[PDB]
């Protein structure tokens, strides 16, 4: 029943898939090869342009995803031809160097080999391309504490992190057929870093905060027609709250907001005080005026929200059913000041789509 | 096949009611008068203790309500003698006034005759006992919007408002067999009032804004074991965010941010300034400053938080199941620096509860 349930996803993408694309018409003809190719490989392969198209319709149907009204300009990179550890290593240097794009951010997606029969053929073990190493021992916390099963997890591997707050954690990847993955150090020459400074209060800089320029999610699947893109990085640029209020100010991450009340002079004393609203305030505006700066794109929640109004817009004028996750779309700062809040959202789940998968490590 | 719904939701109420209050072997016969007075009368009447403890029964499992730990404390005042406008008017009267309790406000609840096949004895019009009027005409906006309809009703009915920015509604209920409503002003003595003024900032006081010192909730329903008491005004304190991220800061209510932003001495021209995150944290401490400075209860969201993680720790301990709505408990301002952000609740509907009813206008 595994091909029955690829056939039938099959037929409902390749058709939704070819009446946007206007190509309705061929339809017939292409399932009729699909079929033939499931029942004698037990799979079928994606045209470019069905892969292309299936990755943006992913991006549209992210019901968590605030940053939807640009699914059409999304950058798919194929990589379904890499076999070698080399090929895969160098096509996510390659993501960094070409999503970046020396700082004004091009939202990408590179698509390597699909699941086989369940099977992977690369495992990526990283959560995202670029991120901190995270350690806790004899009490002693340093870096994203996010990190902390992933970083142990590779100095099992023969790695060995500095210990600053900011490490870089190394690429990490297995390829189907090894028992272990392999881990390769990010040239530094490739990830952009953004010094956190305040536009008004100069002891903000005391801190010594910085993040890195583009999130780059690396372990989610990618569904499009039934076929299983395992592996499949993709990034977008930042929403600042994602730095302000969730990286730096959390109290599971970073935990800075106490450093933020002191630097910008207020007492961080008693609740009434509003002292964590006002120091998440300084933190965002920080983060925004930093990246703006540095010539690196980010967007702030209440451009994004507006934007996401429009992508609502959108839909409604193209006949499509609008999905979304409210608990997920509402900003952490000031949620109330964005149209999200007052309306809600149907969180149908919709393919193609991005998904959850198990952890390769623990 | 109404009197079958009453008889079950009896069952399930005393037995529930009874076990609580430690009187579970008098369940039987309670019953059993019960079901015969169903069968007599076509409903049954609360003793004075079911009758308690349903209504705190009911804020307990008022999903969307952070301030549920007091739940026990409710003060519960008995008026289902009530026969006459003057009697229920006086009685209105009374509630603001042990309510407010000098400002040491005291959650409260006046339960007056319940429906009797459908059949309101006492329907009140207003939204809460105490609130302001709004107006709106010939382009022109006075007071608050959200009070424009039931204004105009009230207008309908003999009344006249100073169309200043804070008139305060008067009282309006109708009684079984009136065609009409009643209205009567509100003692201006018995109404606590709070001036917003700002710790530091001397300016804030040019904007004369001030908001009432109780929310007593008056257009809601309790239903306690199938009786369903339409008229039964209720009352907590305010959590701060309520007065100064919804009433005061909304663009659909006083929409008061840019001014604000303008008193606290900012720029309002610029997304990336975030100075609407920024005028709401200093609004919001605006707000808990001058309720404390005139000895009116009120509580921050933090310390609201804080609260309600002991609620549910209470609940856990007692072996009650927790229900609660996530997108009403968040608090408008910095929810991910609460614990109720990151964790999910279920959003059942448990008996005895408040429920929305039709407003009796247009
Ligand atoms: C272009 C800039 C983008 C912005 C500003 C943006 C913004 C965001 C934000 C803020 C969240 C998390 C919301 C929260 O934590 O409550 C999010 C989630 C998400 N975004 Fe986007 N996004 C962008 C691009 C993309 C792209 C290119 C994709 C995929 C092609 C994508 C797919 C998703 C998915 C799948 C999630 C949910 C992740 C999860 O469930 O853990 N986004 N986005
Ligand atoms: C003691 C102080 C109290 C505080 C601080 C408090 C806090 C709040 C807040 C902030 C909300 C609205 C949340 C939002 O808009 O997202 C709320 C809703 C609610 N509260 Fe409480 N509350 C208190 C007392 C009470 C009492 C005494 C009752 C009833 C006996 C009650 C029943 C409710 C109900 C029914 C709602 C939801 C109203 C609706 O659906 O429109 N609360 N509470
Ligand atoms: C492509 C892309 C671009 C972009 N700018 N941002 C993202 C999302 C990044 C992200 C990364 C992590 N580690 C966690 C969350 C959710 C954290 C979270 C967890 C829970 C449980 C609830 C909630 N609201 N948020 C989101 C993806
Ligand atoms: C007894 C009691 C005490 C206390 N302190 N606060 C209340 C609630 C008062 C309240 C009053 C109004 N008009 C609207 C809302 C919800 C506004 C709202 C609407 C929607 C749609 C979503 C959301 N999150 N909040 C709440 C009751
Ligand atoms: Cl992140
Ligand atoms: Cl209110």
């Amino acid at each position: 029943e595994e091909k029955e349930i690829l056939w039938n996803e099959a037929k409902a993408f390749i058709a939704a898939c070819y009446q946007e694309l206007g190509k309705a018409a061929e339809v017939k003809d292409r399932l009729a090869d699909i079929k033939s190719e499931i029942d004698l490989t037990g799979s079928y392969v994606h045209t470019k342009e069905e892969l292309e198209h299936g990755a943006k319709m992913a991006w549209r149907n992210s019901n968590r995803c605030i940053g939807r009204l640009f699914w059409n300009s999304l950058n798919v990179i194929d990589r379904r031809d890499v076999r070698t550890k080399e090929e895969v290593r160098d096509a996510l240097f390659h993501h960094i160097e070409t999503a970046t794009n020396n700082g004004k951010i091009r939202p990408t997606i590179t698509i390597f080999p699909p699941e086989e029969k369940g099977e992977k053929q690369v495992e990526i073990w990283n959560h995202q391309l670029i991120r901190y190493a995270g350690y806790e021992s004899d009490g002693e916390r340093i870096g994203d504490p996010a990190s902390c099963s992933l970083t142990a997890a590779c100095e099992e591997l023969g790695w060995r992190g500095e210990r600053t707050d900011f490490d870089l954690l190394p690429l990490i990847f297995r390829m189907k057929g090894d028992e272990q993955p392999v881990w390769y150090e990010l040239p530094r020459s490739l990830v952009i870093e953004v010094p956190i400074t305040h536009p008004d209060i100069e002891a903000f800089s005391d801190l010594e905060l910085k993040w890195y320029g583009v999130p780059i999610i690396s372990d989610m699947k990618l569904e499009v027609g039934g076929i299983h893109y395992n592996a499949a990085p993709f990034n977008g640029w930042y929403m600042g709250t994602e730095i302000g209020a969730r990286n730096l100010a959390d109290e599971k991450r970073y935990d800075k907001l106490k450093k933020v009340a002191s630097v910008i002079g207020i007492a961080a004393d008693y609740n009434t005080d509003l002292w964590k609203d006002q120091a998440l305030v300084e933190l965002n505006k920080a983060v925004l005026h930093s990246y703006k700066k540095q010539g690196v794109s980010i967007v702030d929640h209440h451009t994004a929200a507006s934007q996401f109004k429009r992508f609502e817009e959108q839909a409604e004028e193209a006949g499509r059913k609008l999905t979304g996750d409210w608990t997920w779309l509402i900003p952490p700062i000031s949620p109330a000041a964005t149209h999200i809040f007052h309306r809600s959202y149907d969180n149908s789940i919709v393919k193609p789509n991005y998904f959850y998968q198990d952890k390769p490590y623990e």
